[PDB]
């Protein structure tokens, strides 16, 4: 099907652009001018999932509204830069366009014919903003967060078989089967684009901080693409829904570690340039 080639492009240029955009912000700061909170992150986080499981009805609409507002803000921030490069009334027009798109998507949520493109655009903007704004301070935090979320995925795949209202969470990216375009789905969540996206952004940021090159950014992006290809290959071969993190976290972490080791730049990479 011609969706494993489309969702591979949507989920790779979003990560690559987010990492490059994050490194572009860091270049201006140089020019013009956590290990203990993991327990709280685990607690609070899983509490949110428990609340979603217990109060799905009246807690899916608040999640939808939060997604609408956050995606509208992120889309405005993303589209602002492109026009800032191009040589206020225009800014308020862009804000109106973004809020109109968000409200149109919110109204047309269950129209599965053309709401998927609006959800994909809003989600791409949201991920492109979360990859840039969220600043992981050091590779220790990157490893901790990626390993924790890999363990969360493992729990996802190891608990659901034991167990086995009409709304749909907007946390996912939906693409129909692009072979005759009812339509089936090709779902890829936000946590498979953001969580390694933060690591590739950190690789680009560290590369910008240390001299001027593209080794870490290119290596992380290539390894992420290869991990996505491996995920698709495993999905095709074994007729089972395998979480993408399980194949995206090792491929990126291992290659970052190898690049750091084979460059005498591990100590700074692990501690941070600070």
């Amino acid at each position: 099907d011609y969706t494993m080639v489309v969702i591979f492009v949507i989920a790779v240029f979003t990560v690559a652009l987010g990492g490059y955009w994050s490194g572009l912000v860091e270049l201006e700061n140089l020019k013009a001018v956590s290990p203990l909170t993991v327990v709280i992150f685990v607690v609070i986080c899983c509490v949110m999932m428990v609340l979603l499981y217990f109060f799905y009805k009246w807690l899916v609409y608040v999640m939808i509204a939060i997604f609408c507002i956050a995606s509208a803000m992120s889309l405005y921030n993303c589209l602002a830069a492109l026009i800032h490069k191009i040589p206020e009334v225009r800014l308020i027009f862009l804000s109106g366009l973004c809020i109109a798109v968000a409200v149109v998507w919110a109204v047309f949520r269950n129209e599965d014919r053309w709401a998927w493109i609006l959800q994909d655009i809003l989600g791409i903007a949201f991920c492109l903003n979360l990859i840039k704004t969220l600043k992981l301070p050091n590779f220790k935090s990157c490893v901790i967060l990626l390993g924790l979320l890999l363990l969360y995925d493992v729990f996802f795949v190891f608990i659901t078989p034991f167990i086995t209202n009409n709304e749909k969470l907007p946390v996912v990216i939906r693409v129909p089967k692009l072979i005759y375009f009812l339509m089936p789905v090709s779902i890829l969540g936000f946590g498979d684009i953001i969580v390694p996206g933060l690591l590739i952004a950190y690789c680009r940021r560290f590369d910008v901080q240390t001299g001027s090159s593209y080794i870490y950014y290119v290596s992380s992006t290539v390894a992420y693409a290869i991990g996505m290809i491996l995920t698709f290959v495993v999905l095709v071969l074994m007729k089972k829904g395998q979480p993408a993190l399980l194949y995206l976290v090792p491929c990126t972490l291992i290659t970052a570690s190898v690049v750091a080791w084979r460059r005498k730049e591990m100590k700074k990479f692990w501690k941070g340039n600070s």
